[PDB]
RNA sequence: UCAUC
């Protein structure tokens, strides 16, 4: 873990490919986010996702190809909103 | 991992 409970804005997230990027609000740098790194998914949606432009809170770790987000939630640990491309329950 | 579901 390189940083804990960092706030960020999802740059974009591709539901079909299962990944995207988050822009850190502190450093304004992008970090990779994989679908499996989402800790609190939207219980009202199917599939694992975050939605473009959403505010998220996460840890930062060193990944294979640059820094990565893990333990992704909404701010204060609440569920994420998820992607418009992820179907609703 | 910069995609364009």
């Amino acid at each position: 873990v390189l940083a804990t409970k960092v706030l960020g804005t999802v740059k974009w997230f591709n539901v079909r490919n299962g990944y995207g990027f988050i822009n850190r609000n502190d450093t304004k740098e992008d970090v990779f986010v994989h679908q499996t790194a989402i800790k609190r998914n939207n219980p009202r949606k199917f599939l694992r996702s975050v939605g473009d432009g959403e505010t998220v809170e996460f840890d930062v770790v060193e990944g294979e190809k640059g820094a990565e987000a893990t333990n992704v939630t909404g701010p204060g640990g609440v569920p994420v909103k998820g992607s418009r491309y992820a179907p609703n329950r």
